[PDB]
């Protein structure tokens, strides 16, 4: 990219890392026509990917589930404004 273009959700990371969901926290962009959020799961070390799940354009606290603990999962969570998207912000994290 350079430097940033489009604004990204600065405030995204992750709560509730239990073994049976992992619940996230961002603030909700009230833009004015913003598409949603795209949260999608791999399994981090390798581009196995597991699915992309998508919410409703003015959440702030959502929750992914669908995971398997003893691997590390790149959970990405991609914004996608009004032709725009966002810098990618995942985070690695285990379960």
């Amino acid at each position: 990219m350079r430097g940033s273009e489009v604004p990204q959700l600065t405030d995204l990371s992750f709560v509730d890392i239990t073994d049976s969901s992992i619940g996230l926290r961002w603030t909700p962009l009230n833009s004015s026509t913003i598409i949603g959020y795209r949260i999608t799961v791999v399994a981090a070390g390798e581009g196995i990917p597991i699915f992309e799940d998508f919410v409703d354009s003015s959440v702030g606290y959502y929750t992914v589930t669908g995971l398997e603990p003893g691997i590390d999962y790149d959970i990405s969570v991609i914004t996608l404004i009004n032709g725009g998207e966002s810098a990618p912000t995942t985070l690695t994290q285990q379960t």
